[PDB]
């Protein structure tokens, strides 16, 4: 009766003993330098739907930004606050380097009776 993930509507497995990569979703997202940060999480948060308990209805993931920039920067990721040039104007995050490997994101949710699911997310960086 666990909690778990859909992936553009598709069940998203656990990881098991006999396939730890179970969780890892059959997608890539790509990104590039001066991508907006904003624009990336968007692309995940329309993909990935989270389900408190094996019947419950879908419900957005709201993913963390700071975690997310977070794992981007430990996987070679550089981001760049792109500054204002007026006051009218405001800053935003964005990539700036990009790594030449591929890695995942790892997003959790916590359902019903504290039971959490994992999925991992393969990130392609465009060069």
């Amino acid at each position: 009766n666990k909690p778990y993930f859909t992936y553009n509507n598709e069940i998203i497995g656990e990881a098991t003993q006999s396939n730890p990569l179970g969780n890892v979703v059959r997608t890539t997202i790509s990104f590039k330098s001066d991508d907006k940060v904003s624009d990336l999480i968007s692309t995940i948060s329309k993909a990935v739907q989270f389900h408190k308990n094996n019947s419950a209805s879908g419900e957005n993931v709201t993913i963390n930004e700071n975690d997310f920039i977070n794992q981007l920067k430990a996987n070679g990721v550089t981001v760049k606050t792109v500054q204002p040039s007026n006051k009218n104007e405001k800053a935003y995050e964005a990539i700036d380097k990009v790594p030449s490997t591929s890695f995942n994101i790892t997003l959790s949710a916590t359902g019903d009776n504290n039971q959490t699911a994992t999925i991992q997310i393969p990130m392609v960086p465009q060069g």
